[PDB]
């Protein structure tokens, strides 16, 4: 007989922890491992911090894909914080994610991402100014326009008060802003989140298993990219894609393979994290109401350590890869020269070395030196002040238009080892 809407999730008990789990039940590079409840994979991340800090893991080989040799897996956060701060060690080439990268890949996938300095910080400086907390700060109006319009849609589209968050709010609303800021016309955004979904969602079924989906996919967006940059080159308009064309880096424009890559890079990293993390943060509100209440009474006044707790709890990317480019010592591990090292922000942000009481979701925590955004230095999320002020915004629409709306069942949750994500959550509000 809990209080609220009849319907509702079960809510929990906040700061309780999750039992640790037996290290011969943790497989790192087997899909199944990732299929287990997020209470399961949270006490394994534990027991991996407490007897296997540095430990090492076959890479998973999704269909198509070369998995190659395996990888260091770090932990602590200490370890991902200092590895984050070394890139001439730790380096960002070849690749972000664990599997080899192959040229066929690198077509769509050679973005500043996989780069060490100076190129990657040449590529980074043709967007960096667009997304400057001060410049991010003047397209609150056309956040709050579209958050505004789709939680009002979600009340004139459901009579019965029933509504799935991900499809009708935390999906729409990142989409539009980031397509938005690259100059994609409306009538492409769908496409755009389609393509999203597939790339960053490879090896679930419910979004693709198939290589030459993933494939095909990645060719149909780098070939939309190529088109766009086309139009913007002949006819410059004030986005994101002519800022690309129009570049020069070491006195030359970028390629078409660069362009592609960039616009595929800032697309799909633009929406689908944001997204999730409004979706894990209407998901915790549910199952930690007074966590709600204490920001519904002081939205302003709670708002930036409500945001960065959502992410430091949501982690909406799981983890990043790097390959060293001369062998260390870590925590008494030797590691060489060319292996890959994988940084698991979602164990850092449970690390207790490093955070007063882990397990608490504290709207007001403060300090939050999460790694939800990376453990800092040259590849910082260069979006994170955008998604910061988007995540803001959603709340304080739902607050303010439904301030009761709660998840009425438990999230259907992406298979995928490398962004946590919620592929629909039903909500109600009355
Ligand atoms: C809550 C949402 C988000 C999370 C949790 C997130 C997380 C991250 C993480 C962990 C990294 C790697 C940092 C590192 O290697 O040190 C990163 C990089 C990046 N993110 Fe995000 N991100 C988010 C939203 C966004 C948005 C909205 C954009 C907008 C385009 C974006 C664009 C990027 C880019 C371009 C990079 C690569 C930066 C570089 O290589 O210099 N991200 N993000
Ligand atoms: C992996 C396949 O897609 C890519 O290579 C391009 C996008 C990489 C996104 C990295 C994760 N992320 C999301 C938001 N900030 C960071
Ligand atoms: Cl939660
Ligand atoms: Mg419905
Ligand atoms: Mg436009």
């Amino acid at each position: 007989h809990h209080m609220g809407l009849n319907t509702a999730i079960a809510t929990r008990v906040n700061g309780t922890p999750p039992p640790e789990v037996p290290i011969a039940d943790i497989e790192l590079g087997s899909l199944d491992f990732w299929a287990l409840d997020d209470d399961v994979r949270d006490g394994a991340f534990a027991t991996l911090r407490r007897e296997a800090p540095i430990s090492f893991w076959p890479t998973i080989e999704l269909p198509g894909f070369v998995a190659g040799n395996g990888h260091w897996a770090l932990t602590k956060y200490d370890d991902v914080f200092y590895a984050s701060r070394h890139p001439d060690i730790f380096s960002s080439y070849p690749n972000i994610t664990i599997n080899d990268q192959t040229p066929e890949l690198a077509e769509y996938f050679g973005s500043m991402i996989v780069l060490d300095d100076p190129r990657h910080q040449r590529l980074r400086s043709i967007v960096s100014r667009a997304f400057t907390p001060k410049v991010v700060a003047r397209i609150e109006a056309a956040v709050r326009d579209r958050a505004h319009r789709l939680v009002s849609s979600m009340i004139a589209n459901n009579p019965d008060r029933q509504a799935d968050l991900v499809s009708e709010l935390a999906g729409p609303l990142p989409l539009q802003i980031i397509c938005d800021m690259m100059g994609i016309p409306k009538a492409d955004h769908q496409r755009i989140f389609h393509w999203t979904n597939v790339i960053l969602g490879f090896g679930d079924p419910d979004l693709a298993t198939d290589f030459d989906e993933f494939m095909q996919v990645s060719a149909d967006i780098g070939a939309y990219a190529t088109a766009l940059a086309e139009d913007r080159r002949v006819n410059h308009h004030d986005d994101l894609t002519s800022s690309l064309v129009e570049a020069e880096v070491d006195g030359e424009r970028l390629s078409s393979r660069e362009i592609a890559s960039f616009f595929i890079l800032l697309v799909v990293a633009g929406n689908e994290t944001t997204r999730n993390a409004i979706t894990h943060g209407v998901l915790a509100l549910s199952r930690y109401p007074e966590q709600r209440d204490r920001w519904w009474s002081d939205f302003d006044g709670l708002a930036p350590t409500a945001v960065e707790e959502i992410v430091r709890w949501a982690s909406p990317v799981v983890y990043m890869r790097r390959t060293l480019t001369q062998d260390i010592e870590l925590r008494g591990t030797k590691m060489a020269a060319g292996d890959k090292v994988s940084l698991w922000y979602c164990s850092a942000n449970r690390d207790e070395s490093k955070f007063a009481d882990p397990w608490t979701f504290d709207l007001a925590r403060n300090p939050n030196p999460h790694l939800g955004f990376g453990g800092g230095g040259a590849h910082f999320c260069l979006g994170a002040n955008l998604a910061r002020r988007e995540i803001r915004v959603a709340f304080d629409e739902l607050r303010r238009q439904m301030p009761d709306v709660v998840a009425t069942e438990e999230p259907a949750r992406l298979l995928s080892q490398f962004i946590h994500g919620i592929k629909t959550l039903p909500v109600t509000w009355s």
